[PDB]
């Protein structure tokens, strides 16, 4: 059917988002916006090849992001100029492959390895996973952490934190939720555990906010011996990008470092279909895990000694949270 | 702009676009079509992880390839059916792994380095740049040919090939423009020089074909001195795949091979936007070379000691042709 062939090929485009990506990661639009408009004068801008230049912007302008003024002369239209570095949209900054989401795109290029072993590829790709490698390279984790940005109140409001006199934060890099968390509970005292490099670009951070003296950052590895015990161990967004397997690794040192009468607390995502889609094929090629049910949370906790004592959600952001109390049993 | 961004955003999906090619590759409409619509089932008849295929058919039923008409069991919308291995659109061979294009397609993860440089990057990838694979690889090389498939009446009707008596044929394989010429040719005979691995595939249908007295096949390089001499070289659909310089090396060794009042002769591209960019783009990055415009013809013949004493084109498949006639100066 020639309707369903067209659409096909539509969705099987590889030259398209690939075109995209150079794009952001030359700075193209902006090198155009600033009158480098041929071939010539973008090769000298970027140090890329002239002819492949000239190629890349064809295929562009095909597309709709670029159009020809002049004979051999490029220019953005009103959808490239949100590849401008300041644009709003921070499209530019989103596709740039010199930054964490561009960069973890192309492990896409291996999906069917990952299908074939349900493992994420980025490892095999950059030779560390993930956030080991956003942790060890200070530009990689910024350009993350400045993504996604773009207040804590209701997990701050969801639990009472007044109760808790020391919380251990475990993968807690940037540090905005510890954070929250101790300016609304004055008796808290707070640790935070992430890896060496992310935990030295938040320790910064701490200082510069002037919660030094509440806050003590540990540089380290989760699934080791935690450096501290504590009356809360919380665990935000940081569990549903493991395996179960890893999950349970991650929840027994927790378990282990709390204080009697203590609580783990769950930060997660609750449990269109394109978008949601999307994400979850984010987390089985480069970021870990999956989105579990509320079903597969009771399982994992009774596999780690654990009664759900509490659930409060859904906490509304595109997507929804949930806050979970663990008590060993 | 939100229409502009979402615009962005879908032009910039890898995922679907890999989605589509593991599904392909892993037959999986095929099966969905036997009845192994579970993840589980298809991950016995495939080998791949359950887990994994899960997720990936919830990606494709969001794009709109699979529905889903029991809980955990997949099967084709109208659209997924074109990637049955069956369906006329030959849609499941077109974007297979395993299958040279969908193979190729990949190198599209490496746009960034095309781009800086100028080279394609299918070498870098694979290990043998495209034709010497395609050579070497019988099944990968089969598989082109068996697409690229979908009388060259034309080519021999715009050419006086009567008045041949030896004709080469450099880069001919499959073979099959130099077995028309000697059906309509009865004075003419031939000799088709291709690399090894394709010349013997091509030998082989030149024998089932009935060909073998009129046509000897020669395997080797057409960097190399050629085989033999001819009164008319034959360039079909060769010269576009390489740089000048590589042109020119190759159009060097085919005017060493001309015998006295001899004639070299192109037979080429001809000189909708978007389409004929991913053809270029294909170039760029796997294929090589570019559609040259007819002055870059002259310009090319001319940095051979060639004369263009003729051109015979349009000759109107997608795409058009032209011929070109080259005699040394
Ligand atoms: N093995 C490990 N040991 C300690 N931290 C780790 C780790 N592997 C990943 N991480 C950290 O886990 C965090 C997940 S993203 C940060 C989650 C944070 N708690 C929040 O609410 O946003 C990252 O900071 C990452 O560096
Ligand atoms: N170095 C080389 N020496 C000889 N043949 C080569 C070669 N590099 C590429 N080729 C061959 O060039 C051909 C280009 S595609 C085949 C073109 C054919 N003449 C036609 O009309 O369709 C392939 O068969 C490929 O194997």
């Amino acid at each position: 059917d020639r309707q369903h062939v067209d659409a096909l090929v539509r969705m099987s485009n590889l030259v398209t988002p690939m075109a995209l990506r150079v794009a952001a990661t030359l700075r193209l639009v902006d090198h155009l916006r600033a009158g480098a408009t041929s071939a010539d004068a973008l090769a000298d801008a970027t140090g890329a090849d002239a002819d492949a230049l000239a190629r890349l912007m064809r295929h562009l302008a095909a597309a709709g992001v670029l159009e020809e003024p002049e004979p051999g002369h490029y220019a953005p239209t009103g959808l490239g100029d949100l590849l401008a570095d300041d644009h709003p949209s921070r499209q530019r900054s989103w596709l740039d492959l010199d930054q964490a989401v561009g960069r973890a795109d192309l492990t896409f290029l291996g999906l069917r390895e990952a299908v074939r072993t349900g493992r994420p590829q980025y490892e095999a790709r950059y030779g560390k996973p993930f956030w080991t490698d956003l942790s060890e390279d200070d530009g990689l984790g910024a350009s993350f952490d400045a993504l996604m940005t773009t207040a804590f109140a209701a997990p701050v409001a969801a639990y009472d934190w007044t109760r808790a006199r020391h919380v251990l934060d475990v993968g807690g890099a940037p540090g905005g939720l510890l954070t929250a968390i101790l300016r609304a509970a004055p008796e808290a005292h707070g640790t935070l555990l992430d890896l060496p490099g992310a935990a030295a670009r938040t320790r910064e951070r701490i200082a510069a906010n002037g919660m030094d003296e509440r806050i003590d950052v540990v540089g380290g590895d989760f699934f080791d011996e935690l450096p501290v015990t504590a009356d809360v161990v919380v665990l935000s967004f940081t569990l549903l990008n493991w395996s179960d397997p890893d999950a349970l690794r991650i929840l027994g040192r927790c378990r282990d470092a709390l204080r009697p009468g203590g609580r783990i607390v769950l930060l997660e995502r609750a449990e269109s279909d394109l978008y949601f889609s999307v994400l979850d094929m984010r987390m089985l090629v480069f970021l870990g895990g999956r989105v579990r049910t509320d079903r597969e949370w009771a399982d994992l906790a009774a596999a780690a000694g654990l009664d759900i004592v509490g659930k409060t959600g859904p906490l509304v952001v595109p997507l929804d949270s949930c806050l979970w109390e663990l008590a060993p049993r």
